[PDB]
C-alpha cells in the first residue's frame, strides 16, 4: 500500500502464506474451522520468527568470528512493548506480511492489536533502554541487553469510581513466541552464607543457591540483516514434610516473579536487593565465560562494556571485584583497574527520595562478602580523597560509601561513581546540575569522568511504525534514508513555505485524530470531538511532573466558560494519562481528582463539546503508539530542575505535535534545535526555583494575589468537584497550599498566559502547521541512533557501522 | 534392521531428514556446531510429533461428525513414561527415523535415553490408566484422558548411604514437546464460600476461584490412524501490599503442584482434597459443554461414560448432581438416575488403611453444598436399605456414607457404590473378595452392580517398544497381527518342540541379560555375572508385597553357602527395587536392610560370583522397560488377598521370565491359563490365611520349629548386617516377631522349597525354555486390549472397532 513499509513481491507473498498455514496446521494444532484470531495472531507471529532465525544465529556466529569488543547493557528494565510489527518493519516485511493475510481474508491491524505488551519497565528509564537496543542493533554493535524476565510486568490499570485499581500482568499467559528458553546455559547464583578467611584469601561459603535460567529474545536491526540477543534471566530452585518441601521452591523462584513498580521512593525491600544481585550474578558469569572461549584480565576492558543503567545493577562493581579476586586470585589494585575500566553508569534522577540508599544490616545477611569488599573500596577511596584534599574532614564524611545514622547505609551512587570510569546524565541541564550539586565533590575529584548523554527515541518504533502516514510524506519529498540518520529531516526546513506539504502535514494529523476518537468509542465508549485541540499529557503520576498545574488550567477554562458561556473559545480535548506507583497516596489523589473534574465539565451542557477532560486508562507503550500521534499539544511542564531527561517530550516533536514546556531536562535543547520561537517555553528556569528556595517559598502570595487561583482552592475546599464528599481532595489543597515541594502555584499565571498564546496560534491552522514542520524538521538530534553513537565512541570506545551482513 | 519396526522407504527417509533439520535450525534455533544431544532428542522429537497432528485433527473432527458416545476415563494419576518410542511403533516409523538419523550420524537409542519419564503416577494405579488410554485408541473408541498436570511427578529415588533419598522430579525443566497448552478452553473451579437458600433452590455464593488450564497431549492407536487426546489441567490464579498479592497467587498454583506420593496410608490432606475436587470440576464442566455442543439430559448416558479409577474422583458424584440439580433445574430423582448411569467405579485395593474416608469438618469447609448433596444421598440410599431389610439396625450403619466416631468421615467407596450403574474389582480373586467381605452388604442390595474386569498391559510398550528381539522371532513364525490381537500368541504352542525357536528364545533372553549387564556397569559401577538365574522383584515398597520375604531366602541362600562352601549353587543375581513413600517408616527401613543385604554377601570372597544382592535405584517405567525383558524369575509374592491384581505379574510373564508366587490378584488367573505345572505356586491360599486368623498368628511358633529361620533373625537382631549400629533392624525384628500382619514368617518353608525347585529347573536350559514358550503362549489374556474391550461391552455399552481411519 505506502512505500516505506516494503516491497509485497509474489514469491515472498506465496511463501509466506504457506509458512502462516503449515504453523496454524503443525504448530497451533488447528484448521480455518476452529481458528480464533488469537490463533491467527500466532501463525503469523511464528511466521515472522522464522526470518529472524538464519539471521539471529549468523550475526552470533559472526561476532565469534570477528571477536570485537562486546557492549552489556544492564538494566532492571527493558520496557518492550509489542514485538510484531517492530520485527516487520526492521526485516522490511510489513506490506508482504499485509498483502499475504489480506489473501487470506485476515486484517493484520486486527491481529496485531492481539499481542501483549511486554511491559518490563515502568517508564522511562525502561522505554530508554528498548530504544537503545534497537539502535546497537541499527549501528551493527556487539551488544546484550541483561535483565529479569519478570512473569508480572508493571500491572494493568483499571479505573473504578474515578481510583486506580492495580491488575497482575499476566502477560506470559497465551505463551511468548518471541523468547527462546535456554535452560542448558542455567547459572548458580549465591545469597547468605558467611565468610571464612584461609591462609589463600577469603572464601563465601554455606550459601544458598537460587538458579538462573536465561531466556533469550531476538533483537533486529533496521534493515541491516543484524539481530542481537536480549537475555533474560529466569529464577528455578535446584532440584534437592516432603510434600511442603516441594512447595517451598516458590520461594526462590519469588525472584523472578514481579516487576517493582515503585519508581517514585526508594524502600529497601529485600526481595528487590535479591533481583539486582540475582541479574548481575547471573550476567557477570556469563559474560567472564563468554571472554574465556574466545587467562589473562589486562585485555577484559579491551573486550567487554558494562554499561549500568543507573544504580540497580551497581552491584556489579563489588562482584566483578569478588570474582576477579576471590576466584581468580588477581591482586586488589589489577582487579579494581580492570572494574573501573569496564564499568560506566547512567544516572537518571537527582531527586533524593528516588536514590538506592541500602542498609548495611541487609548486605551483611544477604551479600556478607560483598559488603567487605565495597568497605574495601571505601577506604581506599578515601584514601585518595584525604590525599586530594588534606583536612577536608566534611568532605569525606560527605563522599563517603558508608552513609552515617540511625541505621547505616550504603549510598549506591557514590559506589558506582568510585567504580566507573565514565558517568553520564541523561541531558545537558541534567548533567550540568550533577556537577554542580549532588556530585560536585566527586566532579572535582575526578572531573574527567563526568560526562553527558542526551536521551533519543527510535524512529523505527516512534515514526514508521505508529504514524506510517506522516512517514510517507516524508519520505516522498526526501526519501527514505532518514529512517536510519534523522538528521535528513532538515532537508524539510525547505518546505515550510510549501502549500501542498502544509495540506499534507496538517492531513495525517486530522487523520491520525480522527482514527483516535473512533478508538476512544469503541473500546472505552466515549465521545470526543476531533475538531478540538487534542492537549495531551502521558506519562507516570509524579508530584515533579505537574499534572496537577495542568488541572489548574483546566478548571481555569473551566470557570471562564462558565463566566462568559457565549463567548468564542478554541475547542480543546484535554487527556492525561499514566500509572501512579501503589504506594504514592498523593498520585493515587491526583488521578481521582482527574476523573473528578472530567465528571462535572464533561456533563455540563453549557460547556458543550468546547471543553473535554478525558483520563486515559492504562497507559503503556502501545497506548503511547495510537495516542502520541494524534497529539496537537505536548504537555512537558516539570519544575525546572527535576526531569532528568523526558523522551516523551521528543515522540512528540517527531510526530507533529506543539510543546507547552518549561526548560528542563531534555526541552530546553529541543527549544535550540527548534528555535525559541517555534516552543511554547513559560515559567522559572532552574535559576529563579534556587532564587524562591533562599527566600522560601510561600504559596498563600499566590493565592492572595491571583483572585482565579483563589476560586480554584475555594472550590476544591468546598466540594464543588465531589459533592457527597465535600472534603475528599484537602490532602492536596493542603499539600498545594504549606507543603508543595514543586511550586505549582509560581508558575500558574505565566502557564495560563503562555496556554492562551498556544490557543490563539491553533486559531490560525496554517501557521499552526508551519511551526510544527519547523519541529519535525528539527528533531533529527533525538534519535536514539544519535545518542548510542556517542555511547560508542566517548565510553565505550567502538566504532558504529551501517554496514550490513549478508541475508541468508 | 527388523521387520516389526516397519518400512524404511526412500522417501519417508529423505523427509524425515529435512524436518529434523527444519526443527533444529528453526524451531530449536541451533546449527550442528553448537547442537548437544538433547538439541538432537527434541529435535526427533518434534519431527515425529509433526506426524500426529494431521491424524489428531481428523479424528477429533470425525469424533464430531459420528458423535459417538464419549468414553471420560479420571484418574488422579497417569504414568505414561517415555513417549517418542511408543509414538514411532505406533505411527510404524521406527525403522525409517533409526535409518534418517544413522545417516545424519546420530544414533537413535541414545538420543531416546535423553527423554524425561512423565512420572504422574505412582505404580500400578497410574500405569494402568496408561495402557488403558493406549488400549481404548487401538480400539477406535472416543475416549479422553482427564488427570492433573503435576509440575512435579513422583520423586527421583537415590540411594545415599543405603537408605532413599528424595528428589524433586522437575519433568517438565526443558520442556515438554507432546502437549499442547489450551488456554483459551480455561475453566473456573469453585472453592469455599456457603450455600444460600431462595426460592428457587439452593445456591453456593461467596467462593474463591482457581482457574483450571488444560494441557492434550495426543494418545495414538497402534497403526489404525486413531489419536485420542490426554487433557491434563493446570492450576492458574485469576488476575484479580501490591507485591505480596501478586506473590499470593502461588497458593492458587500449589494445587497442581506435586504428585502425592503416598500410595500405602490415607492422609486426610487439605491439598489433596483440593487437587480431587480440581480435576473433577473442570473435567464435568468440559463434559457438559461438550455434549451441550452436539437441552436433555435424558441422553445424557446414552452420550457419556464416566469411568472413576478409584475413589480419587468421586467428587464427581456428587458433583453432578449438584449441575443437574442447581444449574440445570432438573428434579432429584432424574438427576439421579443420569448420574447413576453415567457413573462407573473400579476399586483397587481391601486394604482398609489405603481406603479414602474424608473428614466431614474438611467437606463442611471446602465443599458446603456438595456435603450437603452427600447427606442428602445418604438418607434417600439408606430408605432403599431400609425398606430391603427391614428391622436391620446395624446394617444401616454398615452401609452408610456417613461414619460415626470421634470424628465423623464420608466413606468415598459407599458413595461410589450408591452413585454408580457398575463397581469392579480389576481381578477374578479380588472381585470374589469384594463381594464376600468389604462390599458384602451392597452386594446383597444390588448385586447386578458387581463385576469383575481382570487388569492387562499393552503389548505395545511391554514387548515391541522394550524387547523387539522377541518380538521379531514371534513375527517370523505367526506374523505380526498378535501386536492388535495377543491371543494367537496360542499359535506358539506349536513350537514348544521346535529345537530352532528354543534356541531363538533363549538367546533373545541372553541378549536383554547381557545389555541389561552392561547398563549396569556404565550407568551405576556395578558387576554382575550374565549367567546367573536373573532373580527381580520390582514394584512400589510395602509390607504386603513381601520384599522382607525376598531378603528372607536371600540370607539363606547366604548361609547354606557360607556352611558348605565348596557345594555346587546355581548363581543368581537378586534384583530388588522400588520406591518407599516417603512417610512409610517401615519400607525405608526394608530398603535399608537390602542395601545392607548387599553390603555383607557381595563382598564376601567365599560367596565369589555365587550370589549377588543389588537394589535397583530410581525404579520407574523407562527401568522397567530395561529390567522386565532382562529376567529370568519373576517374583510376586504378596500375602494371598492383598495384591488386588498385579501388572508386573503380566508383563514378566509376556517377556519370558516364569513366575514365582502365591495365589494372589492376577497370580491366579494367570497360573489357570499357562497350566499350574508351568507356574511356581507357593504358599497360603486365602482360604489358609482366614484360617490362621481366627487362630491367631504367631510367628514364635515358627522361629522356634524353623532353625533355618532362628539363625536369620539372630543375624538380624546381634547386628550381623549393620557391625556399627548393633540394633539398627530392631523395629524389623520387632515387627516380624509380635506385629506382622502379613504373616511372613507362614510362608517362608515352602517359599524356599519352592526357589529350590527353580534353581533345579534353571539347571536344565531345555526345559527352563519350554516352560517359558508355554508361559509367553499363554499371556495373550493380559492384554489391556481385551479388558477395554470387556470394559466397552460390559460398562460402557460401545463396541470396539480395529478399522482404520483414512490417513491424511
Ligand atoms: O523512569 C525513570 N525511573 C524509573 O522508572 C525508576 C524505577 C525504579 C526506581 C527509580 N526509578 N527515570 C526516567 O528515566 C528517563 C530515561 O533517562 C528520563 O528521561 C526521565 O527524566 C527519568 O525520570
Ligand atoms: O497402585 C495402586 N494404588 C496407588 O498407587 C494408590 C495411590 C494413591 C492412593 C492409594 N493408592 N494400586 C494398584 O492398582 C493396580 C491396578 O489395578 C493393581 O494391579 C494393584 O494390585 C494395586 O495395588
Ligand atoms: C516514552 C514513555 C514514557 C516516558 O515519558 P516521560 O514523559 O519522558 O516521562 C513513559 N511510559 C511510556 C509507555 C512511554 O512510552
Ligand atoms: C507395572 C509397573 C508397576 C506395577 O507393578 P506391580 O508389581 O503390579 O505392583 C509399578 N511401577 C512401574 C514403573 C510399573 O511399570
Amino acid at each position: 500500500q505506502i512505500s516505506v513499509r516494503g516491497l509485497a513481491g509474489v514469491e515472498n507473498v506465496t511463501e509466506l502464506k504457506k509458512n502462516f498455514n503449515r504453523h496454524l496446521h503443525f504448530t497451533l494444532v488447528k484448521d480455518r474451522n476452529v481458528a480464533t484470531p488469537r490463533d491467527y495472531y500466532f501463525a503469523l507471529a511464528h511466521t515472522v520468527r522464522d526470518h529472524l532465525v538464519g539471521r539471529w544465529i549468523r550475526t552470533q556466529q559472526h561476532y565469534y568470528e570477528k571477536d570485537p569488543k562486546r557492549i552489556y547493557y544492564l538494566s532492571l528494565e527493558f520496557y518492550m512493548g509489542r514485538t510484531l510489527q517492530n520485527t516487520m518493519v526492521n526485516l522490511a516485511l510489513e506490506n508482504a506480511c499485509d498483502e499475504a493475510t489480506y489473501q487470506l481474508g485476515l486484517d493484520m491491524e486486527e491481529l496485531e492489536e492481539i499481542e501483549e505488551d511486554a511491559g518490563l519497565g515502568n517508564g522511562g528509564l525502561g522505554r530508554l533502554a528498548a530504544c537503545f537496543l534497537d539502535s546497537m542493533a541499527t549501528l551493527g554493535l556487539a551488544a546484550y541487553g541483561y535483565g529479569i524476565r519478570y512473569e508480572f510486568g508493571i500491572f494493568n490499570q483499571k479505573i473504578c469510581g474515578g481510583w486506580q485499581m492495580e491488575e497482575a500482568d499476566d502477560w506470559l499467559r497465551y505463551g511468548n513466541p518471541w523468547e527462546k528458553a535456554r535452560p542448558e546455559f542455567t547459572l548458580p547464583v549465591h545469597f547468605y552464607g558467611r565468610v571464612e578467611h584461609t591462609s589463600q584469601g577469603a572464601k563465601w561459603v554455606d550459601t544458598q543457591v537460587v538458579l538462573a535460567m536465561p531466556y533469550d529474545t531476538p533483537v533486529p536491526g533496521y534493515r541491516n540483516n543484524v539481530v542481537n540477543t536480549m537475555r533474560l534471566w529466569s529464577a528455578k530452585a535446584p532440584n534437592d514434610g516432603y510434600i511442603q518441601a516441594v512447595l517451598d521452591r516458590n520461594l526462590a523462584e519469588n525472584i523472578s516473579r514481579v516487576l517493582y513498580p515503585n519508581d517514585n521512593f526508594f524502600e529497601g525491600k529485600e526481595l528487590r536487593l535479591k533481583q539486582e544481585y540475582f541479574v548481575v550474578a547471573a550476567t557477570l558469569q556469563d559474560i567472564i565465560r563468554r571472554f574465556k572461549s574466545s587467562t589473562n584480565f589486562d585485555a577484559f576492558p579491551d573486550k567487554v562494556a558494562i554499561q549500568l543503567n543507573d544504580t540497580h545493577p551497581s552491584l556489579a562493581i563489588p562482584e566483578l571485584m569478588r570474582v576477579l579476586v576471590d576466584l581468580e586470585r588477581l591482586d586488589w589494585d589489577k582487579a579494581w583497574e580492570v572494574t573501573v575500566k569496564t564499568c560506566a553508569y547512567t544516572n537518571h534522577t537527582v531527586l533524593p527520595e528516588a536514590l538506592e540508599r541500602w542498609p548495611v544490616h541487609l548486605l551483611e545477611t544477604l551479600l556478607p562478602r560483598h559488603l567487605q569488599i565495597i568497605y574495601e573500596i571505601n577506604q581506599r577511596f578515601l584514601n585518595r580523597v584525604a590525599a586530594a584534599f588534606p583536612g577536608d574532614v566534611d568532605r569525606l564524611r560527605r563522599m563517603s560509601l558508608v552513609e552515617e545514622g540511625a541505621v547505616k547505609r550504603i549510598n549506591m551512587a557514590h559506589l558506582c561513581i568510585a567504580g566507573s570510569h565514565a558517568v553520564n546524565g541523561v541531558a545537558r541541564i541534567h548533567s550540568e546540575i550533577l556537577k554542580k550539586t549532588i556530585f560536585k565533590d566527586f566532579y572535582e575529584l575526578e572531573p574527567h569522568k563526568f560526562q553527558n548523554k542526551t536521551n533519543g527515541i527510535t524512529p523505527r518504533r516512534w515514526l514508521v511504525l505508529c504514524n506510517p502516514g506522516l512517514a510517507e510524506i516524508i519520505a516522498e519529498r526526501i526519501g527514505e534514508e532518514y529512517i536510519s540518520d534523522l538528521d535528513q529531516l532538515r532537508k524539510l526546513l525547505s518546505y515550510v513555505d510549501d502549500e501542498a506539504f502544509i495540506r499534507d502535514v496538517a492531513k495525517v494529523k486530522q487523520e491520525n485524530k480522527l482514527k483516535f476518537a473512533a478508538y476512544l468509542e469503541r473500546e472505552y465508549k466515549v465521545h470526543i470531538n476531533p475538531n478540538s485541540l487534542f492537549d495531551v499529557q502521558v506519562k507516570r503520576i509524579h508530584e515533579y511532573k505537574r499534572q496537577l498545574l495542568n488541572c489548574l488550567h483546566v478548571i481555569t477554562l473551566y470557570n471562564r466558560i462558565k463566566k462568559e458561556p457565549n463567548k468564542f473559545v478554541v475547542p480543546r480535548t484535554v487527556m492525561i494519562g499514566g500509572k501512579a506507583a501503589p504506594g504514592y497516596h498523593m498520585a493515587k489523589m491526583i488521578i481521582k481528582l482527574i476523573t473528578a473534574i472530567g465528571d462535572v465539565v464533561n456533563h455540563d451542557p453549557v460547556v458543550g463539546d468546547r471543553l473535554r477532560v478525558i483520563f486515559l486508562e492504562n497507559y503503556r507503550v502501545s497506548l503511547a503508539e495510537k495516542v502520541i500521534p494524534a497529539a496537537d499539544l505536548s504537555e512537558q511542564i516539570s519544575t525546572a530542575g527535576t526531569e532528568a531527561s523526558g523522551t516523551g517530550n521528543m515522540k512528540f516533536m517527531l510526530n507533529g505535535a506543539l510543546t507547552i514546556g518549561t526548560m528542563d531536562g531534555a526541552n530546553v535543547e529541543m527549544a535550540e534545535e527548534a528555535g525559541e520561537e517555534n516552543f511554547f517555553i513559560f515559567g522559572m528556569r532552574v535559576e529563579d526555583v534556587d532564587r524562591l528556595d533562599q527566600r522560601g517559598y510561600n504559596a498563600q502570595e499566590y493565592y492572595d494575589r491571583i483572585p482565579e487561583l483563589r476560586q480554584i482552592i475555594e472550590q476544591l475546599s468546598s466540594g464543588f468537584f465531589s459533592p457527597k464528599q465535600p472534603d475528599l481532595f484537602k490532602d492536596i489543597v493542603n499539600m498545594l497550599m504549606h507543603h508543595d515541594r514543586f511550586k505549582v502555584f509560581a508558575d500558574y499565571e505565566e502557564y495560563v498566559k503562555c496556554q492562551e498564546r498556544v490557543s490563539a496560534l491553533y486559531k490560525n491552522p496554517r501557521e499552526w502547521t508551519r511551526m510544527v514542520i519547523r519541529n519535525i524538521a528539527t528533531s533529527g538530534k533525538f534519535s536514539s541512533d544519535r545518542t548510542i553513537a556517542q555511547y560508542a565512541r566517548e565510553i565505550w570506545g567502538v566504532e558504529p557501522s551501517r554496514q550490513r551482513l549478508p541475508a541468508p
